[PDB]
């Protein structure tokens, strides 16, 4: 899951870089935010395809699960909040590797594995192995969320 | 193309710094050298992503062309040691100013424009204008290589 880890990390870097220049407006949907990021070339290493519902490109992980970058409740008075990167249908092993890896990278402001929100951004292999659920045949059943800025 | 130039020069100084700091190891691939640079914070502000073949982080220029920082090698007739920075799909316009600008203040040991290797690290706009091939619609067709150490 090394490639995957790097994709999420650079995607996050690229997004943080893009948002440093935005002012006066915010994204209200993950769809728009993800399509824009894709347009800007912030997700080259990942699978890019068509949604579509209004000509918006979608992002997909190595397993065919959707990856969505979305604003973390846009608004709040002052600096503009953060964003989250959610990746779906992640297989058991990958879940453990990616979650703990993202924890070590130290770049997030929180890491979620299914209904478990590690707001301290600390996820150990012991925790991940338990929280990451079993695959259904060849299909992953985990949803991971990486929180940034806010 | 001025932002590209500053990017190139900063990436050059950071790589020199990184290589000087290595003691006992050596890079044998551009994939690894570029990844390490990126991890070291040398590419902030530039579009990055992850490489599926190695899990290493990749670098891109502003036109979507890949940038690759690789160590020098040994072909059996020469030992140009050090490293090179290769940027692809560079538009004609930028090709001339970037190449000229690196000749002016890049501290290189050579500048290559497509199949033209200016080993004296001197490139004039007249030369670049001829060597830099025209775009295909919006797509640049130039490959620039900056050599360091020589």
């Amino acid at each position: 899951a090394g490639t995957e880890l790097t994709n999420y990390q650079t995607l996050a870097t690229n997004t943080i870089g893009m948002m440093k220049g935005v002012d006066g407006y915010a994204f209200t949907s993950g769809a728009k935010m993800t399509d824009t990021l894709i347009q800007a070339g912030a997700a080259k290493g990942m699978t890019v395809s068509g949604d579509p519902a209004s000509g918006s490109a979608t992002l997909w992980n190595s397993w065919g699960g959707q990856i969505v970058v979305a604003p973390d409740t846009a608004g709040g008075t002052g600096f503009n909040n953060g964003f989250t990167i959610t990746t779906n249908k992640v297989p058991q092993s990958a879940c453990v590797s990616i979650s703990t890896g993202m924890s070590r990278s130290g770049g997030t402001s929180g890491i979620k594995i299914n209904g478990n929100n590690h707001t301290d951004a600390k996820v150990t292999a012991e925790i991940a192995s338990s929280e990451c659920t079993a695959d259904n045949g060849r299909t992953g059943t985990n949803t991971l969320v990486f929180n940034y800025n806010g």
